[PDB]
């Protein structure tokens, strides 16, 4: 059965077997399938009909370029789907149809340019969405996010986001509350419109290694749910009183800040700056 049997009728390692399609010489009760590094090129409808028992499918670096409507139509118990490294250049509006139990979607490096046309509007069970390392330019969350009521982890790091406007998180208002861990680090971000995190419950915020020089006063006021924040490796402008707010704040919430936001030029910790009144 060319793939390796990690666990009888359960787990198999088919990576780098030079497959052009999904194998059929595997038990139907399979739960974990790793097909990474196989030139699959395309995924038509019912490409996993002979695996209605899957829960974890790894399709990393499979050279997949398109996924037709109902490609995973069968897979009703798939929990984790890894598509990392695939040069996707076409995604059917029903490409993810059939995944009624998907909790973790990993789409690192899949030429994603807009969450707008990202067909995940029907995945209510989605807990983690990792779309880091992509071409996303805007942080404006599509209104279909109001349907992803279980989403507790969102990674948009290493994309092309330049700023965070008040409208971006609009949708997160007209929907249920939840512990959302947001990662927006490693972005060419240099602006954050005032009051963009109000009424928004955030557990963790990652804004490190961007292009931020300053942040609106009171940007992190009512975030009692906040536990971890990253702001280090940013060209912070510590002139006064422009840096007054962030100074005191980061100084009070010291145990929350991971790493240390430093002043450009001096390299002085922003937390240890005191602006005269
Ligand atoms: C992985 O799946 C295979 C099925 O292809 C398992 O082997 C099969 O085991 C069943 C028993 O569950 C055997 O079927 C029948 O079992 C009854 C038990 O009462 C017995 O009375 C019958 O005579 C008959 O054996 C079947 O023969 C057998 N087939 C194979 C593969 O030889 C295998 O055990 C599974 N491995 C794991 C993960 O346990
Ligand atoms: C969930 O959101 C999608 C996207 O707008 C919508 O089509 C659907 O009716 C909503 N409810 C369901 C059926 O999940
Ligand atoms: C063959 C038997 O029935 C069928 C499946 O449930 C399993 O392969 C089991 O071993």
């Amino acid at each position: 059965e060319p793939c390796v049997e990690v666990v009888p009728n359960i787990t198999y390692q088919c990576m780098e077997l030079n497959f052009y399609k999904i194998p059929d010489n595997l038990p139907f009760s399979t739960k974990n399938l790793d097909l990474s590094f196989n030139p699959l090129r395309h995924l038509g409808s019912y490409s996993f009909f002979s695996f209605p028992e899957l829960q974890v499918l790894d399709l990393s670096r499979c050279e997949i370029q398109t996924i037709e409507d109902g490609a995973y139509q069968s897979l009703s118990h798939l929990s984790t789907l890894i598509l990392t490294g695939n040069p996707i250049q076409s995604l059917a509006l029903g490409a993810f149809s059939g995944l009624s139990s998907l909790q973790k979607l990993v789409a690192l490096e899949t030429n994603l340019a807009s969450l707008e046309n990202f067909p995940i509007g029907h995945l209510k069970t989605l807990k983690e969405l990792n779309v880091a390392h992509n071409l996303i330019q805007s942080f404006k969350l599509p209104e279909y996010f109001s349907n992803l009521t279980n989403l507790e982890h969102l990674d948009l790091s290493s994309n092309k986001i330049q700023s965070i406007y008040c409208t971006d998180l609009r949708v997160l208002h007209q929907m249920p509350l939840l512990n959302l861990s947001l990662d927006l680090s490693l972005n060419p971000m240099n602006f954050i419109q005032p009051g963009a995190f109000k009424e928004i419950r955030l557990k963790e915020l990652a804004l490190d290694t961007n292009q931020l020089k300053s942040v609106p006063d009171g940007i992190f006021d009512r975030l009692t749910s906040l536990q971890k924040i990253w702001l280090h490796t940013n060209p912070w402008d510590c002139s006064c009183p422009r840096i007054d707010y962030l100074s005191r704040w980061l100084n009070k919430n010291s145990q929350k800040e991971q790493g240390s936001a430093k002043c450009s030029g001096s390299g002085k910790p922003v937390r240890s700056i005191i602006c005269p009144t």
